[PDB]
């Protein structure tokens, strides 16, 4: 083909759906979005992401469109890029001051709005866009936290994505048969909760517990 079709669109929505399913963000319960890093976002790629797949099946199944029906390559790219940039921040803004992801958050929220807004045009699709990768390299090029900080929001919600994973990866894998390992990872977890709760965690202290984490959950994978 050429041009994207709708059943393009969709598999490209579906796509997106099984990656944000992947993140452990996407597997904590709502209450825990707030406190998992870039949860809410990812809650929200999630729900944009639905409401796509459903307007696009419902074109394809030859009703009307709830929007545009040449916008939608442009709404499914726009969700494209949002999911893209929140996983990059998720790996790469890592040590940045508290604005970056502020500012990267609130530029995907408004893009998830036009994303599914019926009014929304090319032009304002193509705007939230750029602002999305275009706000995601200026958070990139702001000051790092020092090893030395106070854990901010950011790097304490770091620690609780990871506490989560590890969670997750615990009740799939050591659960129900490494029985010793089960034991090692809750170890480690409550020690991770104990860093997580402590008011006075420096970001060198999160850094250095998420590292304990997946050391020991793959140490206890190593061991059977």
């Amino acid at each position: 083909h050429a041009q994207v079709d709708a059943e393009q669109a969709l598999a490209q929505v579906n796509a997106r759906i099984a990656e944000l399913h992947k993140m452990p963000q996407a597997q904590v319960p709502a209450s825990e979005a707030p406190k998992v890093n870039y949860g809410e976002e990812i809650r929200k790629l999630l729900d944009t992401a639905f409401e796509l797949r459903t307007a696009i099946e419902s074109i394809i199944a030859g009703k009307v469109p709830p929007v545009d029906l040449s916008t939608i390559p442009a709404r499914v790219d726009l969700l494209t890029t949002s999911v893209k940039t929140i996983q990059q921040a998720n790996h790469n803004l890592v040590n940045k001051v508290e604005a970056a992801h502020v500012e990267l958050g609130f530029s995907i929220t408004r893009a998830l709005i036009r994303t599914i807004n019926p009014t929304s045009t090319a032009a304002q699709l193509a705007e939230s866009k750029a602002d999305v990768l275009s706000t995601y390299a200026k958070v990139a090029a702001y000051r790092d936290l020092k090893p030395t900080d106070a854990a901010t929001v950011y790097v304490k919600n770091r620690l609780n994505t990871k506490i989560w994973q590890t969670r997750i990866n615990r009740d799939k894998y050591l659960l129900g048969k490494n029985a010793e390992g089960y034991k090692a990872i809750n170890k480690a977890l409550t020690h991770a909760t104990g860093v997580w709760f402590n008011p006075a965690t420096t970001v060198k202290q999160v850094d250095d517990e998420v590292k304990a984490l997946d050391l020991a959950f793959q140490a206890a994978l190593d061991r059977r």
